[PDB]
């Protein structure tokens, strides 16, 4: 049936039809809803119908559907399938799928952008050097001198499982995490582990903060070597307080460009273990989980004490004014340092806006409320109180294992 | 299925195991192809069949001696034959004050969406169920607020009114809650007061209410008993505990003219026990701040102040990224705590809230196998990853006795 989602605050209503077109389940039951796990829930035969949907789909899209072109493109993809196991995608194909796993990712605020999308093809990629290669021109490209652009580079889908590609890194660019003799730690405590493999390879590390980390590639299922991007391709941002002239002396800093390079690409039945993208920052990723979460940097105790804030009772809401300081000088950085960044109230707003296209002209918008909700100030942004459906289409970003806990050196 | 169930806490890296999910009874609304998480409630005036009954009533009873530990005993089973006879000659029956009492402290223990259930155990049940007219209504009701606000020292409590039986002789409390502020539509479009309640107090005025049309106005009791037209009583205002927002640093956020009321009180809900439906049954419990200070007052289609209290700040507000809206939302949930601690009126912070609902969790995880819990809901409006829940993975699913949402008594009313 119709599915109609309310916002509570502008009483508009749409209703959504798209959600009938998914297949891939969500990890919910009638009797369960799991929308707050992380994480929850080929052969030649499973392979061609999952080819021959996302094929449909494709000239589906360009308006030549039941076509010559499309009739022959799935007489090719069988014979392919059949003689190789596999099969290969066109170049229109793989920039359609980059660009539609980016329309389908139910947990991105950003995707009122997801058609403007620079698809870099590296499936001729062989070696480790051959995919530091194609990451340091992904990486200047979308840099682009503070005005950021989005991208995503594609090295060679998965063949047998034991030939695959992969970054090990979770993104392009990271800050190193050190275990202290003291307990304590030194940087970025969520990349520790890492942190300590390339250490292990090779990397002399400079034992300081914010030290980035170098390059882990993967290719064709072999060792991972170790590539130091040159940094004059790392934009980074010194973060200061347009008030707060003692803000400074905390001596933050944060990079430029956000690239995830961990997760899985899925297109018509192929698999690419190694697809690292970019855009830009809501300031609330770094503002208030990156420096604030007590898994992460921690500074809000730090912050509040140059606040000369009362801190002995929790009622004070010292935490809850220290936050919203951080981040007016995170937004206030990368604005005067002329480099790309949004706020989560425009956001926000960008992606109702968002919603409302996508349920006129394609009848609805898979959306993760627990995801697209930002962290701090959630009810006054309108994503609030909006009504969402969650649902998986296809193409799509996947979660993938880490590779240190399948790679046999 | 699966036995077994595991939620992750990603801040602290602790797993817990959910087996009480098995016990899950109703739909959640979700499929294996599609979750409606965020939808605020995921979807005719007839009663339950004799055969629909009493397996609702033998899974109730079962649970209560299982409770107490006399599960299989001689009362047990004495229960069992009581409560099918009562229900194959009557069509219905009635709970003991033992059941009743069980009943609604576990609709509480269940309620997925509160962050409050730390508390389940102390909950003063008022049985409320001779009542026969709306007078009775309005003087249970009293009773109710005087006791659950006490001073100010607020404890939790529910009355509960006689259960539904054809339909036809419902009683309804016709308020949302027990105390909340009118609104009034302008014909300049504008409105005074709560715009929440603007077709309530339509209804009111209709019904014969002399509105004193001012921004705090408490709304009288609309009354149903016994299928009855409802009928109007205004609340002894010696009853209704307030409180002025005023800010620690900020002399002037008393010009503001703001104040709220104490006691949070639900009484739209409908209360299901054993197959049992009581429509009327408003329990009470104590604000958390946020409530108040971020949703009652600066909601866009609520007091809408943020604005106001930004200008008196002095905040740059002429782009967003100032983040001026989140200044001003910080400090007047600061004001609103000040003001109801001072007044020795309790109230939780969202910070305590929270860490005390992850303590709770993990307890019912350990002696119970589970804890159902809405992280759409429990997560607070403001300030949401630096509170613990923020980092918890839930599991969401209803188990019974539970409250329930109801139509609006309106909608439905056939008037004599
Ligand atoms: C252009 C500006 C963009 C903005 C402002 C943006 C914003 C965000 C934010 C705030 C999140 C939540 C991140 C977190 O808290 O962990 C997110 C997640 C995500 N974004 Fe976007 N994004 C942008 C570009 C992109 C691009 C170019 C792609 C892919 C081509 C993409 C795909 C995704 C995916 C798959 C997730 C979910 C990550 C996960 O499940 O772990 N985004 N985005
Ligand atoms: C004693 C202190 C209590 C606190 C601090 C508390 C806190 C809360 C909060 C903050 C909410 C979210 C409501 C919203 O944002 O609109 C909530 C929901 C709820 N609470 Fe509690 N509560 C308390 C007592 C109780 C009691 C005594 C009961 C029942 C016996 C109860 C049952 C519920 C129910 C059924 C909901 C869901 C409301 C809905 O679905 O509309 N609470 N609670
Ligand atoms: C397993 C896991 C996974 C993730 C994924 C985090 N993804 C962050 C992200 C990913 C992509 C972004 C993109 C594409 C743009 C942007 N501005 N921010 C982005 C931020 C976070 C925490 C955990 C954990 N634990
Ligand atoms: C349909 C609807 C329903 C509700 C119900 C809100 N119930 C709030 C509530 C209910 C019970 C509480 C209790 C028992 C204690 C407390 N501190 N706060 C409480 C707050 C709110 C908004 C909408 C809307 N739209
Ligand atoms: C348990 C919960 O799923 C987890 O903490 C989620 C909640 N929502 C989130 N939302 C965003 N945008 N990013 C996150 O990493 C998370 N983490
Ligand atoms: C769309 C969404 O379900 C709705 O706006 C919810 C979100 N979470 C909430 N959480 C609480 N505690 N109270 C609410 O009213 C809401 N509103
Ligand atoms: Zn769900």
């Amino acid at each position: 049936r119709f599915l109609k989602v309310k916002n509570w605050e502008t009483e508009v209503v749409l209703t959504d039809t798209l959600h009938l077109k998914s297949t891939l389940e969500t990890g919910c039951t009638e009797y369960i809803c799991m929308g707050s796990i992380m994480h929850p829930s080929a052969t030649k035969d499973q392979l061609f119908p999952l080819a021959k949907e996302f094929i449909d789909q494709y000239y589906s899209s360009i308006k030549r559907f039941g076509s010559k072109a499309h009739m022959e493109r799935l007489e090719e993809v069988n014979k392919e399938i059949d003689t190789t196991s596999t099969y290969q995608l066109k170049d229109t194909e793989l920039i359609y799928g980059a660009k539609h796993a980016w329309r389908n990712a139910s947990r991105c605020v950003g995707r009122i952008q997801w058609s403007k999308l620079q698809v870099f093809d590296a499936r001729d990629c062989t070696t480790a050097h051959g995919m530091f290669n194609y990451i340091c021109n992904h990486v200047k490209y979308a840099t682009n001198k503070g005005n950021l652009r989005s991208a995503i580079t594609i090295f060679p889908q998965r063949t047998d499982g034991k030939h695959d590609f992969r970054v090990w890194n979770s993104q392009l660019i990271r800050y190193a995490g050190y275990k202290q003799p003291d307990g304590s730690t030194l940087g970025d405590p969520a990349n520790v582990q890492f942190t300590e493999i390339c250490i292990q390879q090779g990397w002399k590390p400079p034992r300081g903060r914010f030290d980035v980390l170098p390059l882990l590639l993967q290719a064709n299922g072999n060792d991972p070597e170790l590539f130091q991007i040159p940094p004059e391709l790392v934009l980074e941002v010194p973060i200061r307080h347009p008030k707060f002239e003692w803000f400074k002396d905390l001596g933050l800093k944060w990079y430029g460009l956000p690239a995830v390079s961990n997760m899985l690409l899925e297109i018509g039945g192929l698999e690419f273990s190694a697809c690292p993208f970019s855009g830009w920052y809501m300031g609330t990723e770094i503002g208030v989980r990156d420096y604030c979460d007590n898994s992460r940097y921690n500074i809000l105790e730090e912050v509040a004490k140059k606040m000369n804030l009362d801190m002995r009772k929790t009622s004070s809401l010292w935490k809850d004014q220290a936050l919203v300081e951080i981040n007016i000088a995170v937004l206030y950085s990368f604005q005067s340092d002329k480099v790309t960044i949004v706020d989560h109230h425009s956001a926000t707003e960008s992606f109702i806006k968002h919603m409302e296209n996508e349920y006129r002209c394609r009848g609805g918008c898979p959306a993760d409320w627990v995801w697209i909700v930002p962290p701090m100030s959630g009810s006054i942004t309108p994503v609030f109180h909006q009504e969402m459906l969650n649902y998986r289409l296809t193409p799509s970003f996947e979660y993938q294992p880490d590779p240190w806990n399948t790679h046999v050196w």
